[PDB]
C-alpha cells in the first residue's frame, strides 16, 4: 500500500530499456528506448551521445505520460559509442552506457 510523506529525489531508481541500448545496433538505423523515471522523481532526465572517437551526436527526448520517456537517435556510423544519462544533475547509476555500434552491412 501507499504510505508516507516524501517528496525526494532519487536518480538511482531511474532506468532505461531498449533496442537503442541493446547491442543488436546498426549504423544509418533507428535506434530508441524508454527511459523510466517514475521511480526517481520529478527530476528532469539528460542524454548524450559520443562517437568512438568523439564525435557529438544530437538526441531526442519525448515524455510517455504514465512514467517514462522516449528516446530516439540515429549512428551516423558504426564503432564503439557511448549514451551518457543524468537525472537532477546527478549521473544515474546506469550511465554511462556502452553502445557498441555495428556496421549496417554483416560481414558474414
Amino acid at each position: 500500500g501507499s504510505s508516507g510523506s516524501s517528496g525526494v529525489v532519487d536518480p538511482s531508481k531511474v532506468k532505461i530499456a531498449g533496442p537503442g541500448l541493446g547491442s543488436g545496433v546498426r549504423a544509418r538505423v533507428l535506434q530508441s528506448f524508454t527511459v523510466d523515471s517514475s521511480k526517481a522523481g520529478l527530476a528532469p532526465l539528460e542524454v548524450r551521445v559520443l562517437g568512438p572517437r568523439g564525435l557529438v551526436e544530437p538526441v531526442n527526448v519525448v515524455d510517455n505520460g504514465d512514467g517514462t520517456h522516449t528516446v530516439t537517435y540515429t549512428p551516423s556510423q558504426e564503432g564503439p559509442y557511448m549514451v551518457s544519462v543524468k537525472y537532477a544533475d546527478e549521473e544515474i547509476p546506469r550511465s554511462p552506457f556502452k553502445v557498441k555500434v555495428l556496421p549496417t552491412y554483416d560481414a558474414s
